[PDB]
């Protein structure tokens, strides 16, 4: 019976929890009586996004309103929904195909999970517990709670709350230690970079599976390229609450995991409005979109050389600027090594 921690085997039961996989596929508005959990197929998810491609560009292009209902009548014979009472919303606009977006996005994450969850199980001698620790293809540890690695997390979620996120506040529930197999090489040149911080990255729990197993990763080329502010990259926060957002916590169910990783950020190309990004500018190594509020710059420390705006958060100054608060994006995969996962309790 398993050799794990209790912590980190309750981590892996939250992360393998088949109930949070189909209550996110009801959130979403799917049938699971015409499309259950044990249904979900890559090749099928595949197919979605290029309908919703078409639909997407046949909107913005003022395509036929036949053309749009038929692509609407394909993505939902391909995708069951149920909308209940309503009507079924048709695929007429951008910020509802955005969110259906989204959504396949989500369910390509839980059919990595469940996948990895029902395969490999043969070895009746080890406890299943650490057959699916295992198959995270991740070492995870426990990281004591009073020593000054623990205090300095916990610091970072104090101070970086942000004002017009309080709904909630935060609490750390356990932290995790954790290197993903392969990562530290695959990340390696990038510590020749200057400017590695330490960023926030907040996502549901039914996507770690996929994240510890397969990193965070970027957007394909067949996914609208509509709403993404800074282009198709791994996005991050300074401020722990924007990617606490993220993590669609309630009332109803107030557990989230959220991750610390080093980012290689180098010489960031700055910008204060929308930009679709294509190729960065030479010499340019990231994207920061610049907010109008961040951590204060004096109390930043470092932890193993990364830098930990760690700070309270005060006014930035800039303030011709879209975006309330920063954010930070890359746009190669190995430019992100994942450090820490918290446990974190939102009391609402
Ligand atoms: C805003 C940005 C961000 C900033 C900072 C941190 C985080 C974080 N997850 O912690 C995130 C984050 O996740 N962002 C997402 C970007 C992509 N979109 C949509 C995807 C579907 C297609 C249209 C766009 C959702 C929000």
């Amino acid at each position: 019976k398993s050799k794990l921690a209790k912590p980190i085997q309750d981590l892996i039961k939250m992360i393998f929890d088949v109930e949070s996989m189909k209550k996110a596929m009801v959130e979403f508005e799917i049938d699971l009586q015409k499309m259950p959990l044990g249904k979900l197929s890559k090749r099928q998810i595949q197919s979605a996004y290029s309908i919703l491609n078409e639909v997407q560009q046949a909107v913005s292009d003022g395509g036929s309103e036949s053309q749009i209902l038929d692509l609407s009548n394909r993505f939902y014979t391909l995708i069951p929904h149920d909308f209940g009472m309503k009507k079924p919303p048709l695929l007429s606009n951008l910020e509802y195909i955005q969110a259906k977006v989204q959504m396949l996005d989500n369910l390509l994450d839980i059919e990595v999970a469940y996948s990895l969850l029902r395969g490999g199980n043969e070895d009746g001698d080890k406890d299943p517990i650490d057959i699916n620790y295992e198959k995270l293809r991740t070492d995870i540890k426990v990281v004591d709670k009073d020593s000054e690695e623990a205090k300095i997390i916990k610091q970072y979620v104090k101070n970086t709350h942000a004002a017009t996120h309080n709904a909630y506040d935060l609490k750390v529930v356990e932290i995790f230690r954790i290197e993903r197999e392969g990562e530290s090489q695959r990340y390696k040149p990038f510590k020749q970079l200057h400017n590695r911080q330490l960023l926030w990255h907040g996502s549901r729990t039914t996507n770690f599976a996929g994240i510890l197993s397969q990193g965070l990763r970027i957007a394909p080329p067949e996914a609208p390229v509509t709403g993404y502010m800074f282009g198709k990259g791994i996005y991050f926060a300074d401020m722990v609450s924007k990617s606490a957002n993220y993590c669609h916590t309630s009332q109803a169910d107030p557990i989230g995991l959220i991750l610390l990783g080093e980012v290689a950020l180098g010489n960031m190309y700055e910008l204060k409005n929308a930009s679709h990004i294509t190729k960065l500018p030479k010499g340019k190594h990231s994207v920061k979109g610049l907010g109008k509020t961040a951590p204060d710059p004096t109390a930043t420390t470092t932890l193993d050389g990364v830098e930990v705006p760690l700070g309270n958060g005060i006014s930035t100054g800039i303030n011709d600027t879209c975006l309330l608060y920063n954010e930070y994006i890359v746009y190669d995969v190995a430019q992100v090594n994942l450090k820490y996962l918290l446990k974190l309790k939102f009391n609402y």
